[PDB]
Parts: structure tokens; C-alpha cells; sequence
DNA sequence: GATAATTTTCAGAATTTTCAGAAAATTTAG
DNA sequence: GATAATTTTCAGAATTTTCAGAAAATTTAG
């Protein structure tokens, strides 16, 4: 099986995965097939995001490591020292992925470490190990496709979660500014009587006890409703039902 | 220059690009440098998302294509019928990326087509062109790997686009439900006289033409600001400035 | 000389330094006196912030390192691996501060590495080396006073520069919001004709060419003057003299 | 517990505190834990910046001191006369930190005084108290090193305080120069009727009492907002809300 | 000393704005 | 079907606000 067929095999997993997310465990399996290696996709903090082992599964430490979803904290930082792709690493090296204890079974073992880069920084590490054979250039080509692609699926993940928080801050800010002076004070006193995420209270009485017009309170709520900060429904004599959908709202209110 | 050298060059563009969006015009010329080819990155409908050419620029048609940001209609169809990679296409084949009229300069021209796939569907096509040298398998490895990542960035963009159009619909609806009856009527008329995405008008004047209280207009606008549907700016004696941040708002409002 | 007298010596340098800043070179000298060692105060990126060497000055690499204001980039990252105070490190170790080349002169050499911590993260490293003798606990007490104190003078420096940028953003924002719609457009057209940091222009003519009232322009400038964004003086027939004192102002204006 | 163990404990509080400001109440009890002492951190004028006591809390006077956040006037003087560290002070010496009346519980009490020095001047005093055990030299090493860092955090705070009062003066002056003659007159009267740091008043009413155009008042307030001297809030029919962010503004204005 | 050129100041109207409160509309329980 | 309890809607006045522009004030050159 030629390199083209191996690259074609890997590139097919990505071109046909439904959705946008790519399962790194699926990737780990594919990387093992076309190269016959034990695969480890670890984070910058060592969290195991993918794995496709066989010979290593035969070690006690490795089993307890897969359950921890982590790797030796000390060995995690040593992978950070590899800034370029270092291949063909024997068992007599510190960067070997195989247990130095069971050296007899892994005497001819060779280890290669690919760094995962994205957006201009370090994102993870892709460690591949073999029991005897060595790594050639055709293997480093396949491994660098993975690191470059994994870093892209991580760069998207980190970026998408930043966009989410950035929108919530805008939604809260977009709402806090649309409030009037009397409407900010109204919202402060309501969330006080409400106490929790959702509840039921009589807005009118809260308006009378505090000395704020009743329509000023209805006005503030409808603005927060428009901004997606809360959901509200009327219950007539029972009162007004409120369900906060953005918790950080109040915290940013007094801050204003 | 070995394949592992060309591969490392391409991956470097992707791992260090700032932000998240990868510019296809950068990819195209990067693909062109490492393979010594004329590069086209086109969509299903033949829009040139990115290109980096040299010899082809000595043809009249190629220039007007770049001006139109599109490729011929006839050619776009025949690219869709290419369901797999097809390399070393001669000048006399319809799938050739070189103008046949300039045969004196393109008689020994070879052109390979790489379908761009993402999420299991055809997103576009990556076309490479050479004047003399044929395409080896080490070239198909790059072109196929570049079409893969190109499909990944398109898959991602189309997803973020859909998420945004959905967040917008939600913003409009959430803001329309916040409007009372008289408030919902003012906005219909305010946005009628505005005539465009943004403008300046005298609200109190429009309030008297229809017979709605001016206070109604002020509160309604302030509720659309809470949902990020419009930006509003008071110019006192000169009127009110209104910039709409959601095209489809007015259309959606009329539905109700 | 007892430890109390050594601690008293060090604590005097800090209690009597005039001003708020503490010169790390002065510190380097004091740390060398009370312990008789070659002192290195390096950053997280290896930048030498202080030094008090003697025996090492006798090496060619060290001389070229002091001029670079840096240390071997590779050795800089290895110091990051020391998370706790590691002392009594022989020349046969990678973390030795002495040149492994001139091993014969530094055979009994012992090296100690103190990490500089502040605010909850790593800030630098304090490396001490000896030619023969070893380190005791009384030496680690003195070295940890230094690391803890150096980290405090660095935490203050980093914090003070953050407070400075945070105020400039507020000054610009505090000003951009106080501007009216017509006053923002006025400031946009003035900085256009101005071209550079400071210059001379006739505001009236700029007002007439663009179609904005002349007093609207005087009003915008006086607000920016109040916010410290610009300095302005009148020159009657010659025009108005403007000197921008905050460059990022305009960049944040169109962004609004 | 060795000195190097006690030292490492204190440094840990300083290296991991969040922000920049170190809370002296944390330092005091930390000093108390590692040396088994009653701790007082007082200024020149005897204000208890921080304390952590146990046995002393069984005395009436000590409690009222904590309530007053001050120490006796007579005792504060005698601490200033202590120009150097003085350890193992008996119960019958005026420099004792223990109430003589409770002699039955404090007859074998020992108390050491550590002057707190920063920038070459006396900033405060660190006082430690014990019921039985005397103070060794390993204790003077901690108390002297704690007084040093305490002096460092006071030196820093007093500097940031002065920089702020200077930035304020600049903000006031810069804002006053931005005011015209009629504008400068309105603010004098507006701030006269306000009577306090913040309040609500009817500007247009105050405009007619004096005979100034209402527009003048609006623009003047908007110029003080640009310099961060006040916050202003429009309440329409109810009036204008004004919060002053710079106490000394009104005073400084009257000077002109 | 005075003209000429901008630059500021000041005054005033039109519009925008926030709040009050009475009438309308709703929900819940009967 | 109807009372009672809040909840919304709507209308209206008082105040705040932004802009225009004419008169005043300033600087520069003579
Ligand atoms: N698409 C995709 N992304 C993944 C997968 N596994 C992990 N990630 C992403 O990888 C990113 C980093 O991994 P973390 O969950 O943060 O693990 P960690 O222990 O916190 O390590 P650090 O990210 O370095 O802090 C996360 O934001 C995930 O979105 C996966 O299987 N598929
Ligand atoms: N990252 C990135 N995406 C791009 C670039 N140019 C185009 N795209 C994406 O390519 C996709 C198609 O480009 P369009 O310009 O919309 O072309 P089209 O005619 O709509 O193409 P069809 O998808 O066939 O309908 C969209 O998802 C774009 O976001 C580029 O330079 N960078
Ligand atoms: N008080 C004081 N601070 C210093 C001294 N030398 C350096 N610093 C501070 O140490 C901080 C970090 O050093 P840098 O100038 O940033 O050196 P660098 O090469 O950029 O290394 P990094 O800070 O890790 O990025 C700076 O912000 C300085 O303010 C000194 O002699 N006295
Ligand atoms: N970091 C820090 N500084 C503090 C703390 N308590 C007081 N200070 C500083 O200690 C100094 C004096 O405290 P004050 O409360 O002003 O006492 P004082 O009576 O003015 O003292 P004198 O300086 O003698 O006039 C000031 O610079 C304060 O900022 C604290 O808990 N943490
Ligand atoms: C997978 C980690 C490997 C075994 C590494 N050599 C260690 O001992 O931690
Ligand atoms: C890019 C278009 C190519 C050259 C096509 N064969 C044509 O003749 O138009
Ligand atoms: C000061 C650096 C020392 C000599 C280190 N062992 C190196 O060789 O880089
Ligand atoms: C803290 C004050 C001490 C106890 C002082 N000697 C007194 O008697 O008041």
C-alpha cells in the first residue's frame, strides 16, 4: 500500500465525517492503521483527547493512565520541550512513549513526537511509538498532516467557545445600556425579591414598597426580554413569572 | 526538493495564520509555489475564491475571469462531473485549465483536477496547471491534502454562517414579541419612511402623520436597541438617526 | 557572619532604596556578597535582568551572553522545568549554570536554581553557582527571600504598566461617548486634514467643505481637550493648532 | 519545624495572593502561625492595619483597640522611639504588648518589636507577642523579613495613592480649562444646589433662577463627563441625575 | 492702531426623551 | 359568567437634549 493510498485513507475520514466536529478517537484509529503505531493525542496539560494503542495496552501504568484521561504530569511538560518534529527515539531516551520499566520488551522501540500547532501557538502533541521498526519520511508526512489538522479542529473549538462568551457579554451590555436610570433600579429590586434563577412574584407590590412606578418596571423587563436576558409571562392575579436566561446579568449591573 | 519539504511548507501557512479564517488567495499561491503550478480554488457555481497564476495571465480570457471572479459556465459544469482526482490532462481535453487558443505556449500543458470535499458533499474544486512537467504521485499527495483542508475551512465557514442567520432570526423574533401593539405600528411606519438600511428622519413628525404618541416611538426604538436590531442616535433639533443591524427585520415584522 | 547579619544586610538594601523601583543589578551584587556566588536573574524568556559573576566572567560564552542580555534559548526553557527549589547540582547535570566545556575548572561546582513566583504564576529564575562548596539550608533561606522579593518587584512592574494602558482606553472611550453624532463626524474629518500627530489647519474651511457647522467642530475639540486626547490652541487668522496626545483615539473611533 | 520550613510558608502567602494588594490581616495571622505569636501591624499613628491574636483577646482593652482600629496614644509614641529591632521584652517594660493588669496570664510574656522600614523612612511597626517561649534568632529572621515586605507593600500603596491624586488634579484642571465663561458659571450653581456628592435636580429650573441658557448647562455637564469628573443621567420630566467622581473638583473650581 | 481672518461664545428653536398615571387588558379562581 | 387581582397599554406633560447661526472675542500681520 503506497503513501498515496495511505494519505487517501486519512483524507477520506475528514471529507465524509458528518457535522463539523471531528472525533479525535476516530482520528487516532486511522493514524494507527496507515502507520501501525500506538497513537496518543494529548493536550498542553496532558489530557488524553485520543488514543489507539495495542502493545502498550499490555502495561499496567498505561491502563491507569487511560482511565485518568491524563498522562504523567512530569512527562507532559517534557513533551513541551519538543518544538520541532523529533523522530526515531529509542527506549533509552526520556521522551520515549513506552514504559522505561518494561525495557526488555521495548528494546528496539522507536518513538516519534509531532507537535500540534494552530493559530501561531502550541496546542497539543501527537506521540507515535513502535516496538522495533524505525520511522521514514513517508511516515513524517502522514504524522504532520494529522498534527496540522488536529490543530485546526482545536483552533476552531477554542475559537467557537470564545465567540459564545463574547456574545453573552454583548447581550448583557446591549441590555444594561438600553435601561433608564429608574429602570436599572427597578431591575435591581426585582432580582432581589426573585432570589434564584426562576420564580414568581407580584411586580406591583414590589413597585409600591420601593417607590417606583409600576409601568417603569414593566418597561425594564420587556427590554431584558428583548435582549434575551430573561423570559417572562403574565399570570394576572398570581403575579409575574420570571426566568433568567443569562446569570452574569446582575453582576454586571451594579458594576455599572 | 523532497515531498516532506513541500509538505512542511504548506502546513506552515495553516498553523501560523492569524485569527481563524484562512485566506484562499494565500493558499492558492502557496500551492503554486511548492508545486510550480497555476492554482484555481473555485466553488460549485464557479466563483474564484482564490487564485495564483503566472503564464495563464498572458491570456485575455483568464483576465476577464479574474475580473468577473467567476469561471466559464460550460467549464464549471464539467468540473462537477469529475467525481475523483484526475491528473495529467492534455491540452485537447475539455477538462484543461489552459486556453486552447494559446496553443503555442500550452501545447505540452498538463492539468490535474482535485475535487474539494467536506462533510461528504462537493464544495468546490482545486485545479492545478503546468506548462511542461507532468504530475507525479508526490504532487497528488499535496493537491489532495490541500483540497481536504480547503474543504475543512469551507465546511467551517458555511456552519458559522448558518449559526449566525439563526441567531439573527432569534434576535428579530425576540425583539418583535417585546413590542406592544401601538409600538409595533410605529416601527412599521418609521421604517417605511427610512427607505434604506440607515437614515435620518424626524420621529415626532412621523408620529403626527399617523396619530401615535411620540413616547411610543422612543420606547419602541429603545427596545430594538436592546436586541441589537438597530442603532439609534439622537440629533435633537435635526431628528433621529437610525441604522439597521438586521436586514431581514423589517421583512419579518410585516409577516405579523 | 551569622545568617541574621546576612539577612539584615539584604533587607537593608530594600528598606533604604529611594523611590519605589529596586535595581536588580544592585540585588544581584548583594546576593553574591552574603553567599559568595555567581548570580543570574533571568526572565521567563531568558532576558538577563541582573548579574553579579566573577569566576564565570572567565568564560567566552558568558561574556557574549551578557552582551546579548540573554542566555542560551534552549537552556532558558530548561529552567522552566524547575518548579521547586533544586539545589546542589553538579557540573555533570544539564541545569548547571557553568559551561560544561570547561568542566576541569568546574569539577566540584554546585548549582542551585530558585524559581521567581508572583501573583500565582512563574515570573523568572534566580540561578546561583559555586566552584566547589555546597549549599545548606541557610543559603536556601536567603535565596528564597530574593526570589519572593524579585517576583514582587516584577509583579508591581507588570501591574503598573497594565494600569497605564487600562487608563488610556478609558480616556479614549470616555471621550468617544461624550461626542455627538455630528461631533464624531467632525473629528473624523479633522484628523483627516491633520494627517500627523500635530499640525495647523483652518477649522472653518474644513467645516465649509464638508457641510458641518463651525461651532459643532469647536465643540468636539473642546471635549477631546477635556479628556486629554488632544491639546489645542487658537491662532486667529492662521487657524487652529492641534496636537494629538493619544494616538489610538481615531482607530477606536471608526470602530465605534 | 526548621527555619527553612517556616520561611517557605510565609513566602507562599505572598507569591500566590491574587491581584497586587496584599491584605495585612492575612500576613498577621500567617506571621502568627509560623512563630506562635500574637501579631500587630500598625502604622506611624497607631492604626491597626492588621492583627491576629488569641490570648490577648481575653483582655478588655485589646478588644476596644480592635474596635477603634487604633492602639493607645502613649504606646504609639514609644514604638517610634524604637529605632531598631528589640526582642525578649519583659512584662514590666513599657514596650510590652501585653496588658499588665492580666499579669497572672502574662507574667512570663516576651514581646519583640520590629520597625517597618520602606524607602528609608519609618512606615509602621510589626509587634509580636508570646506568653512563655522566648524569641530566638531564627524568629528575628522572619520578623525582620516580614517587616521588610510589609514596608514594601506600604511603599507601593503610598506611591500609587500619590500618582492617583496627581492624575485627578490633572483631570479637574484639564476639564475646567475646557469650560467657557457662561459654562463655568452654571456648574458653580448646579453644584451649589446639588449639596452633595450625587443627587437629582432640575437643570432648566436652575437655569432660569440665574439667567443662563439651558443649552449651556447641558454642554458643560457633557464636558465634565469627557474628563471623568462626573457621571450624568437624564431622567426626562424628573430632572437630571449627577454623580461626582472627583471630590476636589468643586473646591478647585472656586479657586478660579 | 486697525483691518482681516478664524475661532468662540452665546442664544434659541425643534426635536428627542424619560417619567407619571389613568384606562385598558389579562390571568386566576369561583 | 363575573369579581378581584395584577399586568399592560397608552397618553401627556416637563425636562433634557442636539443643532443652527449670529454676535462676540481672539490671533496674526500691518
Ligand atoms: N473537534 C474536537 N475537539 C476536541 C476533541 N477533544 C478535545 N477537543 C478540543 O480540545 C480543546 C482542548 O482540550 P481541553 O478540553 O481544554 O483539555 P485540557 O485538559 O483543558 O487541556 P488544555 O486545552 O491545554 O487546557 C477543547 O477546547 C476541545 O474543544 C475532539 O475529540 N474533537
Ligand atoms: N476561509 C475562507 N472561506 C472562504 C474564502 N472565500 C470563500 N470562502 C467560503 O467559500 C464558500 C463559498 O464561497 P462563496 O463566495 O459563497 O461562493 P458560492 O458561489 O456561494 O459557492 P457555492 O457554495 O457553490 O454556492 C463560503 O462558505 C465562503 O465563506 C476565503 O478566502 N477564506
Ligand atoms: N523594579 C525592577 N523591575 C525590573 C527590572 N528589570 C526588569 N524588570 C521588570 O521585569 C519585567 C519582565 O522583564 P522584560 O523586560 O519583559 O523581559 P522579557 O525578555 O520581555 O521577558 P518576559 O517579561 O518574560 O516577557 C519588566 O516588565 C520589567 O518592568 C529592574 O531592574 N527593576
Ligand atoms: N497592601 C495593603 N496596604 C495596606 C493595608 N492596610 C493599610 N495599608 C497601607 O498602609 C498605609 C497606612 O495605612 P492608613 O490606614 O492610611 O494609616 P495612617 O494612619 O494613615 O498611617 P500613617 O502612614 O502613619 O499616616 C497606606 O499606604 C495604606 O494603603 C492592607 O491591608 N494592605
Ligand atoms: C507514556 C509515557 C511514557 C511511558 C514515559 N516514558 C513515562 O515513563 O512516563
Ligand atoms: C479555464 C477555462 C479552460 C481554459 C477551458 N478549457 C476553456 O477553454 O475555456
Ligand atoms: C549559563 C548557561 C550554562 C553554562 C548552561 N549549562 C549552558 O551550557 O548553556
Ligand atoms: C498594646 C498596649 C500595651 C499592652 C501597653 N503596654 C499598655 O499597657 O497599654
Amino acid at each position: 500500500m503506497s503513501l498515496l493510498s495511505k494519505t487517501r485513507e486519512l483524507n477520506t475520514l475528514l471529507q465524509k465525517h458528518k457535522g463539523i466536529a471531528v472525533d479525535f478517537k476516530d482520528v487516532a484509529q486511522t493514524i494507527s492503521s496507515v502507520t501501525v503505531t500506538n497513537v496518543f493525542i494529548v493536550s498542553r496539560r496532558g489530557k488524553i483527547l485520543g488514543s489507539s494503542l495495542n502493545e502498550l495496552l499490555k502495561s499496567q501504568r498505561i491502563i491507569q493512565m487511560l482511565e485518568e484521561r491524563h498522562i504523567p504530569s512530569e512527562y507532559t511538560e517534557r513533551l513541551m520541550e519538543v518544538k520541532q518534529t523529533e523522530s526515531n527515539i529509542d527506549i533509552d531516551n526520556v521522551l520515549t512513549v513506552f514504559p522505561p520499566e518494561n525495557r526488555e520488551l521495548f528494546i528496539d522501540s522507536r518513538t516519534t513526537i509531532f507537535p500540534i500547532l494552530g493559530g501561531g501557538e502550541r496546542l497539543g502533541t501527537l506521540v507515535l511509538g513502535r516496538v522495533h521498526d524505525d520511522f521514514n519520511e513517508n511516515d513524517l508526512v502522514l504524522g504532520e498532516y494529522a498534527a496540522t489538522v488536529i490543530g485546526m479542529e482545536i483552533l476552531r473549538e477554542k475559537h467557537s467557545e470564545v465567540e459564545k462568551e463574547a456574545r453573552d457579554k454583548a447581550a448583557i451590555t446591549m441590555a444594561i445600556n438600553s435601561l433608564s436610570y429608574s429602570e436599572k433600579e427597578a431591575i435591581e429590586h426585582i432580582f432581589e425579591e426573585l432570589g434564584g434563577t426562576e420564580g414568581l412574584l407580584i411586580a406591583s407590590k414590589v413597585a409600591d414598597r420601593v417607590g417606583i412606578t409600576r409601568s417603569v418596571i414593566v418597561n425594564a423587563l420587556r427590554k431584558l426580554e428583548s435582549a434575551g436576558v430573561i423570559e417572562s409571562r403574565s399570570l394576572g392575579m398570581k403575579g409575574t413569572f420570571i426566568k433568567v436566561k443569562k446569570e452574569k446579568f446582575l453582576d454586571e449591573l451594579e458594576k455599572s
